[PDB]
């Protein structure tokens, strides 16, 4: 999170698709999707997650690059 801006976001979107299908946990999800959540907030003045972050991305980054119940619940909780 503390390194940049871009590395984050070429590689490791499908990653955490991987093992957001592989973890099970419930409260420290939670924080993680919300911390990235702000992460992408402070990626979007400066895309899939340029759209999700400054429009909602209804089924439109979500349906592209969100996926098991996980980000969804960030989507919902902000855009």
């Amino acid at each position: 999170r503390g390194l940049g801006s871009e590395v984050i976001r070429i590689v490791v979107l499908g990653n955490v698709i991987n093992w957001s299908s592989t973890f099970l946990e419930k409260l420290q999800q939670e924080d993680q999707v919300f911390l990235i959540d702000t992460l992408i907030e402070t990626l979007r003045v400066l895309i899939d997650n340029e759209r999700l972050k400054q429009r909602v991305g209804d089924l439109i980054a979500d349906r592209i690059q969100a996926c098991d119940d996980a980000q969804d619940i960030y989507w919902g909780i902000f855009f």
